[PDB]
């Protein structure tokens, strides 16, 4: 063997192989495909970071333990570097010829059984995927599969399966697909245990099961865009390399030199046979390396869920109030975490939390995305508040979204912002790493579909496909699956502002007019539709404090402390009670009065501690 | 009146008071010519940069396409992709961040380019005919 | 070594390099990436003229020094002259070869650690970049990287990091960055108290 390869059951032999934990019935029904005369080829279908591999090792750990069935007794199983094997090689007519000498070296009764990790990177040879490829088994394999000389184990993704295997007819006749699944928050826990001892590495403590266990609570709630194995492990890795603190080595590291001085000296009066002196070095040696043995075994060892916590708080940058509260407490609390950085509008919070607390729990049937909803109204009213504290909250930063403001991102007229043809842009969704790339990168994110009555393309049937089961085809075929991702589109309710006279005069004075506007069918797909007809002014006090607060935030790099009086706040409300569209100017009339009195005040002298404003007739006055 | 505008927002921008993720500065002027109206163009543009020559000027009016004339050639919408895959804006305004564009005249030709400069005007973040977005933090 | 590249560690031991004054935290911060298992790819982030390599010079200080944590005493860092690997073969099909050859003398412990300076103009091999690119670690770093052969360090500037770095899905579950700035008003005046010395050289007033 030993070319371009590894033998895995030389190596369990050995007992140089981990055990695997947890996954019984998954890999012994494997047996159940190997042991057949034809139809022999069994694949592992399932997401990365799922302990794939670990599958396969144990399966040759239990060949080498006779649990297997009699018909796979005498075989032996090699793993294969595929993505290496024109390292090999410098031509690829050699290449070619070394690759069929592996079929010559697989006539040994089976026993040699190939093992790979990326089928996608065997089916080359061709156009199987890409727009080219290199030569590989392909132009060899599909005779010997078809004609039974080879059995190959996996492996790969569900997507790549769906796109690269159900389309060639020869495999279907000799392949089979075997369905792999994260566990839960037990095996886990085993695994963990297993490998806890392996970080003795990093001279600190090895973790008591509470860290551990509080590692996986967190990593499950906080990271869901990743599988649980690795990330629990990876979690607590870095976990670890932090709690290292940056501690130094030259503590110890002078007296190892001190110790390799003596050492040397001892050795000259060893030349000279001078015994005393040397028993004398030696010990010395021995003094010195007890002490380093003692400064070694200074090792701090606290591992604390605290820790842990500070960990993912450097990982998604996001602060945990209430660290470790139990999932039935954060999705209650929620309600408030957007209600109270939101003003009013309470209705489109309750929907919200009940549809994410329904997808979190998993009372809803799968097979629909995790909730399309559509939000109407005007634009100063906070229009894109759901799009940067929901979106930051649900991931633990808002960079989770990707907007596209639907009328002007289609094509309208020869106009120097937009080239083509309104129908171009729907090739470009399909083809083009603009709209499918993104999407499969990140099968969580959010995508926001700006006032959708509303330009040239009456898409409602292209979406549908995902609005009914989240599977949509490209521009070549391959579907991509919506499953984790949330759409959220916005549109007009009409405008005042009186300022709240004609903010709302009835509830069909929406839908009516909708009715010409949103396609009756487009409207009846949405989990649900909400309306932003808020704008008033008792309750634009709030938001003034809020940028205050935003301001003094600000302020806080300079060491500098602002205080309003609130005359001022009411003397900042009336001025920015131009309630006619919406809140802009509600910032605006703060943007830079407050900020241009800052400057001149910031020229002192100054005693930032004191600064506060108030107004006398309109005019805003600091001291 | 604009030179108080100008100096404030210059001001705060230089001392770090604004919040970031937001351009220097985006101002309209409008009225005629015979007022100097160049005159932020040229010594503004001078003082703020130790030297006139940090400026790049569009007449947008003039810019876009109209008509099969010998001064224009191709269509409106094929000035967006010189815009975007062609060394004419991005080259440039990746080369002097700091650097100052000038629109003239701006209502005013066949182009309604409002939306596609928000990007700008709301994070300085735009992207290009290839998807690479650049900053636009320190220009004006 | 000495093939295309520098053992920065080699000069530390003679006391051949400067000291690198102020950068503490931003240093040492790094040893916690390389001292994990897997995900150990740390590259510095930030704009040029901002003594970007003066970071890793110190890293091989301290190394000398013992200031690190144990994870890394027994290694080295070399510095690699991407840009003129092909000046070292005339044959591209040989280049390749002697990159693998790379890897080959890549095997001693991981003793050596390989640095760079132009991380796009690592990402070669293929059109990462621009219309097409010659051969490099590219077609070969992929797996490696993935089965976790190599570690290198950095180093690029902002916007080559999210146009190219954040768009390969392999090396978004290896990489991790690290950011810079340039210093305040106070510890420039002391580098330059540190290099004032050197202006001897023109007879004149230092
Ligand atoms: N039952 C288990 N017992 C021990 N370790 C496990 C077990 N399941 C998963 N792991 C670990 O989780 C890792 C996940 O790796 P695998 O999924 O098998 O393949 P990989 O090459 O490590 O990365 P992927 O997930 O295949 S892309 C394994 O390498 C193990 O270290
Ligand atoms: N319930 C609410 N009612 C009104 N305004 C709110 C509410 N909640 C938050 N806001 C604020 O409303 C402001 C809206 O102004 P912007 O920040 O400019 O957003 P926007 O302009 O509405 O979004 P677009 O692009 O115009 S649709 C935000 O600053 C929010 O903080
Ligand atoms: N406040 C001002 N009012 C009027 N003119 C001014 C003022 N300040 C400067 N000027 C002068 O106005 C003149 C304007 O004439 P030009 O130099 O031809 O510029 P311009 O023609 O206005 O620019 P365009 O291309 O026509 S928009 C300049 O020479 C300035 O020196
Ligand atoms: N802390 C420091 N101590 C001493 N010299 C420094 C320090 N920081 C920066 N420098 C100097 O500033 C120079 C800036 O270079 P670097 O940024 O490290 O890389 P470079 O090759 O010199 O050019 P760049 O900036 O990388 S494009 C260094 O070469 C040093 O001469
Ligand atoms: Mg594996
Ligand atoms: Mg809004
Ligand atoms: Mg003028
Ligand atoms: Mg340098």
């Amino acid at each position: 063997l030993a070319k371009l390869g590894r033998n895995l059951t030389a190596e369990a032999r050995e007992g140089k192989l981990d055990p695997v934990i947890g996954r019984n019935k998954e890999i012994q029904e494997a047996s159940e495909i190997l042991s057949r005369r034809t139809k022999n080829n069994p694949v592992l279908v399932g997401d990365a970071g799922v302990g794939k591999t670990a599958v396969v090792e144990g399966l040759a750990q239990a060949i080498v333990n006779g649990d297997v069935p009699a018909a796979i007794k005498n075989k032996e199983i090699v793993s294969i570097d595929i993505s290496g094997l024109e390292a090999g090689t410098q031509y690829r007519g050699s290449f070619e010829e070394n690759v069929q000498n592996l079929v010559n070296e697989v006539k040994e009764a089976g026993n040699i059984i190939l093992f790979f990790d990326a089928i996608h990177q065997i089916l080359g040879a061709g156009s199987t995927g890409g727009d080219s490829g290199s030569k590989g088994l392909a132009d060899i394999l599909k005779p010997a599969l078809s004609r039974g000389e080879l059995t190959v184990i996996g492996a790969t993704t569900q997507d790549e399966y769906r796109n690269t295997i159900l389309k060639n007819a020869a495999l279907a006749r000799r392949f089979n697909e075997v369905k792999v699944n994260a566990p839960s928050a037990e095996n886990t826990f085993k695994i963990l245990q297993g490998i806890r001892d392996l970080y003795q590495q990093h001279h600190n403590v090895i973790l008591p099961d509470e860290v551990l266990k509080a590692a996986v609570d967190y990593s499950v709630q906080y990271i869901p865009q990743r599988s649980l194995p690795d990330k629990a492990i990876d979690l607590v890795d870095v976990t670890a390399a932090h709690l290292a603190a940056q501690h130094p080595v030259t503590d110890v590291h002078a007296v190892e030199r001190e110790i390799e001085t003596e050492k040397d000296k001892q050795e000259k009066a060893v030349e000279a046979e001078d015994f005393e002196a040397a028993l004398n070095y030696k010990t010395r040696i021995a003094e010195l390396e007890r002490k380093i043995e003692n400064h070694t075994e200074d090792m701090k060892v606290t591992a604390s869920v605290n820790d842990v916590a500070e960990s993912v708080e450097r990982m998604t940058g996001i602060p945990v109030s209430q660290m470790g509260a139990s999932d039935i407490e954060r999705l209650k609390d929620m309600a408030h975490r957007l209600q109270d950085k939101v003003i009013g509008q309470d209705k489109a919070v309750e929907v919200v939390a009940r549809a994410i607390c329904r997808n979190r729990a998993g009372f809803d049937e799968g097979n629909r995305p995790i909730g399309n909803f559509l939000f109407v109204g005007s634009t100063g009213v906070g229009k894109t508040e759901l799009a940067k504290q929901l979106a930051l909250d649900m991931f633990g930063t808002q960079d989770a979204i990707i907007r596209l403001d639907m009328s002007e991102y289609s094509d309208r007229t020869a106009v120097s912002k937009l080239i083509g043809t309104t129908a171009g842009y729907v090739g470009y969704d399909d083809n083009s790493n603009t709209l499918t790339e993104r999407v499969r990168r990140n099968p969580y994110s959010i995508i926001l579909l700006d006032a959708i009555e509303k330009a040239d393309p009456q898409v409602i049937t292209l979406l549908l496909q995902v609005l009914d089961d989240g599977r949509l085809t490209d521009g070549q075929g391959n579907t991509v699956n919506f499953k984790n991702t949330v759409i959220i589109a916005t549109s007009n309710a009409g405008f005042g502002y009186e300022a709240n006279l004609t903010e709302d005069a009835d509830k069909p004075e929406l839908m009516d007019r909708l009715k010409p506007f949103f396609r009756p069918e487009f409207l009846n797909r949405f989990n649900a539709v909400i309306e932003f007809s808020h704008l008033t002014k008792e309750d634009l006090s709030k938001i003034v404090d809020l940028m205050l607060a935003e301001v003094n935030q600000t302020l806080a790099k300079k060491d500098i402390d602002l205080v309003v009086s609130q005359a001022a706040k009411d003397y900042i409300t009336e001025e920015g009670y131009d309630e006619v569209m919406g809140v802009r100017p509600l910032r605006r009339v703060v943007e830079q009065e407050i900020r241009d009195k800052v400057t001149d005040f910031h020229l002192d002298h100054l005693d930032a501690k004191h600064l506060e404003a108030d107004m006398e007739d309109g005019v805003l006055v600091i001291r």
